[PDB]
C-alpha cells in the first residue's frame, strides 16, 4: 500500500535537503536516505558476545578508495552501494508507516541510479572492465527479479541542477572524498541523468520504468527561491500517482 | 522445504563432484546442484572473462570479485533447484556440491589469511554474505554434511588427473590451508560460524583418498543409510 517514490539527481543536487524537509509535511510522508555513511565507513555486525567487551571500530573507507583509484575499486564500491541500499530500502519498506492513510515513502536514489547512471558511467569510462560489468549486471539482474514488485517505483521526481550547480554544492557541503571530483565527472552523470528522466531515451532492463510518471524540478535557485512551488508540484504530483 | 538439503564438502579435487554424480543415480528422489564453475571460467549474462583464472593469477586484484560471484551464482543455482526439482518426489534430497559456509569459513576466509583480500574487501564481503543469506539463510539450511576427505597430496595428484587449466599452478601449500581450514571446521569442529544452527548438523565424514577402483562401494551405501537418520 506504501507508495514508493525515488529522489533522484546529480551529486550535491540538494536531494537530502529537499526531502528531509519536505517529509515534514505529512505524518504518512518518510524517507529512506542513502547509505553514504556506511560507505565511508565499512563495518560489519559485531558477534552478540564480542560486542559487550569491543567497540564496534572505524572501519576503511571504500567511497574514498573508489575515488582514488576507480579503475581498482568501482566494482567493489558499486556492489556495495547496491546491497546497502536495497537493504535499507527493504526494512523501511516492512517497517515503517504501518498507520498512515496515505503513505508515502521517498527514497534518495534508487537500484536503478546505481545501475544506469552510477555503474553504467564507470564502465563506460573503463573504470570498470567487462568481466566486472557482466557480473555486477548480473548480480543486480538477479537481485531485482528475487523482489516482486517491493522496491518497484510508483513515481520519479527528478531533482535538476547544472554540473557547476553541483560543483559548488559539493564544495558547500565539504565531504572529504569528493573535493577532487571535476566537472567533467558531474557532467558526465548529469547527461545519464538526462537521457534517464527528461529526454527517456535510456533503455533499462526494467520495462514499467518506460511508463512510471516523472516530476522533474529545477533546483538551481537558492533553496528559499523555489521551495513553495516545488512543493506544490509535488503534491500535484502525488495526487495523479 | 521438506527437500533434505545434504552438503558435499572437501578440498579442491578431492572427488566432490564424481561421487555426488554416482550417488545421484541411487534413487530419482535424488538431485545435485554442482558448483557453476563453468560459469566462473566464462563469465557470461543470465565467450567471456576467466574470473577462475583472474582470481588464481592475480588474487590480491580479483579474489574478492571472484568470492562475491562463486557465492552469488552458487545461492542463485541453490534456490533454482529447490524451486523447481523434486518437489512432489516421495523422499527428496537435494544434494549441494558445498555450500556458502564454505564459500566464506574456507575459501575467502583464507584469502583474507593470505592478504588476497585487505581488511575494507573482508568486511564488505562478510556484510554482503550475512545480508545475502538473511534472506536466503532459512531456505537453504543444511540438513547434514558430508565431509571427503582426501590428503592435500591427493588433491594436488587429482588437480593433474583432471586438467582444469586455470589450477595446474595451485602449490602444495595453498591445498595444506584449505586442508586445515576443512578438518577445523568438519572434523575438530573448532570453527565457529555466524550460523548457530550449523554446530548441530551431523557430519559424515568419509575417506576418499583410495582410487576408486576400490573401496567406492561401501562409502555410497554408507551415505545411504546416514540419510535415513535426517
Ligand atoms: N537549493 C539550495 N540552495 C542552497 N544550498 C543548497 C540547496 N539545496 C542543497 N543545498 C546545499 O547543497 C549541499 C548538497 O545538498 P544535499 O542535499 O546534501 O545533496 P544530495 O543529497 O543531492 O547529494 C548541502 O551543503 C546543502 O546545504
Ligand atoms: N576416488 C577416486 N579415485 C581416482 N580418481 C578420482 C577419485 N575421485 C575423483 N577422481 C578423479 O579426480 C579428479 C577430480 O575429481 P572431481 O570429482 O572433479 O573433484 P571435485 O569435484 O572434488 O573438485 C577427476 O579427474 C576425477 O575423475
Ligand atoms: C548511489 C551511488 C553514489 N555514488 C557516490 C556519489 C557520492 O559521492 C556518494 C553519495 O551519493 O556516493 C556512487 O559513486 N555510486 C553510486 N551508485
Ligand atoms: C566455491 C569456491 C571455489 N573456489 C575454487 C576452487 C576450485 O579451483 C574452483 C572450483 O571449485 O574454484 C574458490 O577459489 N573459492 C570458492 N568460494
Amino acid at each position: 500500500r506504501i507508495k514508493k517514490i525515488s529522489i533522484e539527481g546529480n551529486i550535491a543536487a540538494g536531494k537530502s535537503t529537499f526531502v528531509n524537509i519536505l517529509k515534514q509535511l505529512s505524518e504518512d510522508w518518510e524517507v529512506v536516505p542513502e547509505p553514504v555513511a556506511r560507505w565511508s565507513n565499512v563495518q560489519s555486525t559485531q558477534d552478540e558476545f564480542e560486542e559487550l567487551t569491543m567497540s564496534q571500530k572505524n572501519g576503511g573507507n571504500v567511497l574514498q578508495m573508489m575515488y582514488e583509484k576507480p579503475e581498482r575499486w568501482s566494482f567493489t564500491f558499486q556492489t556495495y552501494a547496491c546491497l546497502s541500499r536495497i537493504r535499507a530500502q527493504l526494512a523501511s519498506l516492512n517497517g515503517k508507516l504501518k498507520d498512515a492513510e496515505k503513505p508515502v515513502l521517498f527514497f534518495e536514489r534508487s537500484v536503478y541510479s546505481d545501475r544506469y547512471i552510477f555503474a553504467s558511467n564507470l564502465y563506460e569510462s573503463e573504470s570498470m572492465n567487462e568481466t566486472e560489468w557482466t557480473i555486477y549486471q548480473d548480480w543486480h539482474d538477479w537481485m531485482n527479479n528475487q523482489f516482486g514488485q517491493s522496491l518497484e517505483l510508483d513515481g520519479i521526481i527528478y531533482l535538476q541542477a547544472t554540473p557547476e550547480t553541483c560543483l559548488h554544492r559539493i564544495y558547500l557541503r565539504g565531504r572529504n572524498e569528493e573535493q577532487g571530483i571535476p566537472l567533467e565527472y558531474l557532467e558526465k552523470l548529469h547527461y545519464k541523468h538526462e537521457s534517464w528522466l527528461l529526454h527517456r531515451t535510456l533503455k533499462t532492463n526494467f520495462d514499467y520504468l518506460q511508463e512510471v510518471p516523472i516530476l522533474t524540478l529545477d533546483v538551481n535557485e537558492d533553496f528559499k527561491d523555489k521551495y513553495e512551488s516545488l512543493v506544490e508540484k509535488v503534491k500535484e504530483f502525488l495526487s495523479t500517482l
